[PDB]
């Protein structure tokens, strides 16, 4: 199966995420997304069939995490926009309050806004998770772990929370009334020692 950012993955067969983007550490292939997505050793599936399980876990505290993925499996450097296209990922430089940035995931899709805050914690029901970035592009459930990046194509972070309203999502309210805190790739990387694929 073919692994890109934004696309769904079921954890034990029993929940639904998005994948945050392709990475390699020395030859393994995997791909990172939030730690809350699964416990260590989840069982991942993509396009009904095994690719993986949850490697290594962070959350609460953080919300990290990166599943290792067969090698039967093809990595594309690349995030879903939803339409049937791709942007390429070339990078992970952080970018600043105020920047533009989108996000790709199997609920709401490719939606796009701001970067409005760096350093939040948010206080869920797990515990509190701290150091997150904060925009304004849209999400519900079921975007978690999946893709943050600027449209040049450097990579920001993983979906972690925010303000979903009783419809499982912040869509239906305007941008300005949005919380929507990503993980940032950056120390994700770090920790695990993993390398994005980018093209």
């Amino acid at each position: 199966v073919n692994v890109l950012g934004g696309i769904e993955y079921s954890i034990n067969n029993a929940t639904l995420c998005s994948v945050g983007f392709s990475v390699t550490r020395g030859a393994t292939k995997g791909f990172v997304t939030a730690g809350h997505c699964g416990g260590v050793g989840a069982i991942v599936r993509i396009g009904g069939t095994q690719v993986g399980s949850f490697a290594a876990r962070v959350f609460p505290g953080n919300d990290r995490a990166w599943v290792s993925v067969g090698s039967a499996h093809t990595l594309q450097g690349a995030v879903s926009n939803y339409s049937g296209g791709t942007i390429a990922i070339r990078g992970s430089a952080e970018a600043a309050i105020g920047a533009a940035v989108c996000r790709s995931g199997r609920t709401t899709g490719y939606r796009c806004g701001n970067i409005t805050a760096k350093n939040v914690t948010a206080n869920y029901a797990e515990g509190a998770v701290r150091g997150l970035t904060q925009g304004n592009a849209c999400m519900g459930r079921g975007d978690s772990g999946g893709s943050w990046f600027t449209s040049a194509g450097q990579a920001q972070g993983v979906m972690s929370g925010g303000n979903v309203q009783s419809n499982g999502n912040n869509c239906g309210i305007p941008a300005s009334q949005r919380s929507s805190l990503f993980e940032r790739v950056g120390p994700i990387l770090s920790q695990y020692g993993l390398s994005l694929v980018t093209s």
